[PDB]
């Protein structure tokens, strides 16, 4: 009856309608001709303010003081301010609840069950790439909290017109160097081969291992950027090894214990912060399966599978499947042996099934990306798989931008 | 207008040009995404522009484009619509028709294999009865020994005087489950409708955990019959492990033959509401979904528990290990009874091939991401690095509702 998407959970025979979807401002790139689902980039005053009045009945909303004369008064403020000026600015509650809905409103995460708790850092009156810098380190601190880590957000001035942005250059506060070698192979992280080298031509003296921490490049308004090395103290690593496999630790493996992605911008009301570094804890298959596995990455597989004494000639030993579980195993707990959060790809998942029933209730759906949130080994071992998922664009949202150079 | 589709492990880029081909409509819009739903929600004029397209992907197909065969063709087939509301298909177009609805199918990670493909016209059936002789021959066809041959039979189109031809049943073969006095159910949680059925019209059913069902066959407008496969044409593979002997005393078991029987095949305009296909198994197929899932056989904690690992908590990923040794046994047990299967690797390798086949024959190959990327070790198959584009092209397979 319902017009409106139903959806369906295929384990437990239970039926949803998704009515949020119809909050939502902004297409995505599928038709009815072709669904374009699975691709990784989805190709004035007007509309400034239509987009600036929703987002403040969003946040009246949110305080249930919908209609009110505050309420009002606000919208009032708001157009007055582009009226003469072209932009408006947020209060700081405005930020804090922008800043959080934005997180809920993120297809791609699977962890938003923890939405409602993100420390936010106000950073809109940082005026160097510098005083950036004390900031990203005091996020880094804070969020990192030797091992018991907490979700944060710092947020530097927004985009202004006719003004340079505030830009980190890092896709991560924290990644490791991708030196490329005269052969043609890669040491280190191939993901970050250019930014290595951009670091390089802006002066980092590398270094020569696996694992290196890579600096900053920090830009502030209409200046080059800055580089900056991160503190070794301030970056917590965990070494890897196994419970039971006692030569996995003579393998030298290492991974950092902070997510945090720096190269995304932070949309609200129409204002854009294209500076705005997030930061939360790992789920285990991010760095098992994804960063040590991926054939582009560190490609860890046949090494793993050769000293696990498998046969890797024939595909239907599955030596691949058998290294990968044991990789993982060995992420979670080296993560735990040194009291780092992080969360497997079960119980992360199966916290993932209560958000999408809590915002049911709250918000009368949940957009998630079904490729994204199922996890990239043992996907129908989680209860993702069997749950349908409609994908759509809400704001605030952290949006892609394309790298600065 | 024209997809950009990127290879995110290799940095190769194409564009899909076929997907303009699409004349039907799927369940997405600009507004949201549903590509993750499994089943979302004729006038002369109408079969008539279906009917000429299909005739002209055929004579395009033999390269005789144009030719008085080709011109001749598409009269008829007009001379026919215009006094009787609909036509036939000659044999060799069908063959045609069928091979291109397997190519077109897009949750289908096996069509490298789409030009080997074995049909029965059973357009010339009019029982239960013949219904049943056919199905016997395509699956002793299809089995083979173990040597599995892909194949499909073709029953009598769908006519708009009245009902249809149909298999009940799923897949032509199932095990029963018997719903149990205390809630739970002996065999396939899946199989409990079908199975109540069959009882209902008159089967003797046995209580084991893999029971092979009968077959509950329609002519039009009839109640549907009842028909026990005999048991030497249901080729079974007992489930061992290569190293872990407990494993053989699980006492699990699987049929060899994959066969859906509930689609319908839709060719030209035309639609063929029972023609049962089948090939061979993907071995994720059985040991993850068929064996893991926790609506279906749900043996993951068993084995776990045979395995002695610690299941009282999920970091120690007892069923990530669990289901990898069940693949694994399935794997060994096929090869060890020399039953045709595949790995998720083999065939997503060859999946990768095909898209690249296609891109230079047709550009484009449409495909379901979330149905193409194995159950298991998803990101460790080269698929679930590569963007697909996911749109209905005819000739096709469809959903349709079960019978009753
Ligand atoms: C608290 C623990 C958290 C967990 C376990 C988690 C988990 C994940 C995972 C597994 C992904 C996909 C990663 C990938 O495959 O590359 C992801 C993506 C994402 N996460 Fe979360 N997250 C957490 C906290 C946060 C926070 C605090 C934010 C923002 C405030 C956030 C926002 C996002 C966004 C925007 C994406 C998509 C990013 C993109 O498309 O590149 N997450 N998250
Ligand atoms: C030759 C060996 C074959 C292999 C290894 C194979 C593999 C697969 C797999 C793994 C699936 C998804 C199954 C699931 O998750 O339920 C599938 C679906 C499908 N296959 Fe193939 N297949 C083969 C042959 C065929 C043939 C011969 C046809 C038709 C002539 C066909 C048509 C289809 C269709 C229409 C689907 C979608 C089924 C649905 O929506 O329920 N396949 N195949
Ligand atoms: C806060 C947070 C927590 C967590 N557990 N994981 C993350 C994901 C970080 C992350 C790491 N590596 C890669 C990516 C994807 C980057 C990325 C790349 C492209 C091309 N498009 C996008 N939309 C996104 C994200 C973030
Ligand atoms: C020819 C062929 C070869 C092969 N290896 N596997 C198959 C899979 C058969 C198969 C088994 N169990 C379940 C399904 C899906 C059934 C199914 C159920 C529902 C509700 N909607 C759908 N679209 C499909 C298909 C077919
Ligand atoms: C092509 C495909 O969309 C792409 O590889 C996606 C699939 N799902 C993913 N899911 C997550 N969480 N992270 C990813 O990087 C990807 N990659
Ligand atoms: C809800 C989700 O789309 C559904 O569980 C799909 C996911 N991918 C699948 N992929 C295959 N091959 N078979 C399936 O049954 C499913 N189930
Ligand atoms: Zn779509």
């Amino acid at each position: 009856g319902p017009k409106f998407p139903r959806v369906k959970n295929w384990e437990l025979g239970s039926i949803t309608y998704d009515t949020l979807c119809a909050q939502s401002q902004q297409d995505g790139p599928c038709t009815p001709r072709r669904c374009l689902g699975s691709l990784v980039l989805p190709r004035p005053a007007e509309q400034l303010l239509s987009q600036a009045r929703d987002f403040i009945n969003q946040y009246y909303s949110s305080i249930k003081r919908s209609g009110s004369q505050a309420h009002e008064e606000r919208l009032q403020e708001v157009e007055a301010e582009v009226a003469s000026t072209g932009t408006y600015h947020l209060r700081e509650s405005e930020l804090v609840f922008g800043a959080k809905q934005a997180w809920r409103n993120a297809p791609r995460c699977v962890g938003r069950i923890q939405w409602g708790k993100l420390q936010v850092f106000d950073a809109r009156d940082c005026s160097s790439a510098q005083e950036m810098f004390t900031y990203i380190c005091n996020h880094i601190k804070y969020a990192t909290n030797r091992g018991n880590l907490r979700s944060a957000i710092t947020v530097f001035p927004q985009r202004a017109p006719g003004r340079g942005d505030f830009r980190i250059w890092n896709s991560q506060l924290v990644r490791y160097a991708g030196y490329r070698q005269q052969d043609g192979s890669v040491r280190g992280d191939p993901a970050n081969v250019e930014i290595t080298e951009l670091c390089i031509q802006h002066g980092w003296t590398p270094g020569n291992g696996r694992f290196d921490v890579l600096p900053l490049l920090l830009q502030a308004p209409d200046e080059a950027p800055e580089l900056f090395v991160l503190p070794p103290e301030l970056v917590l690593e965990v070494p890897l090894e196994h419970p039971t496999l006692e030569w996995f630790a003579a393998l030298g493996l290492r991974w950092y214990a902070l997510p945090a992605v720096s190269n995304m911008l932070l949309e609200i009301g129409g204002l854009e912060f294209s500076a705005a570094p997030f930061s939360g804890w790992y789920m285990s298959t991010e760095i098992g399966t994804r960063d040590l596995c991926d054939p582009h990455r560190y490609n860890i597989l046949e090494d793993v599978a050769v000293c696990m004494d498998l046969d890797t000639r024939t595909t239907s030993s599955l030596w691949k499947d058998k290294a990968a579980v044991e990789i993982n195993l060995a992420v979670l707990h080296s993560f735990q042996l040194a009291k780092v959060t992080i969360v497997d790809h079960h119980a992360a998942t199966v916290s993932f099934m209560k958000h999408l029933d809590n915002e049911q209730k709250a918000r009368g759906g949940c957009p998630a990306d079904w490729a994204w949130i199922v996890p990239p080994i043992s996907g129908s071992l989680t209860p993702v798989f069997h749950q349908e998922m409609v994908n759509y664009i809400l704001s605030p949202a952290f949006r892609y931008q394309p790298d600065p150079w």
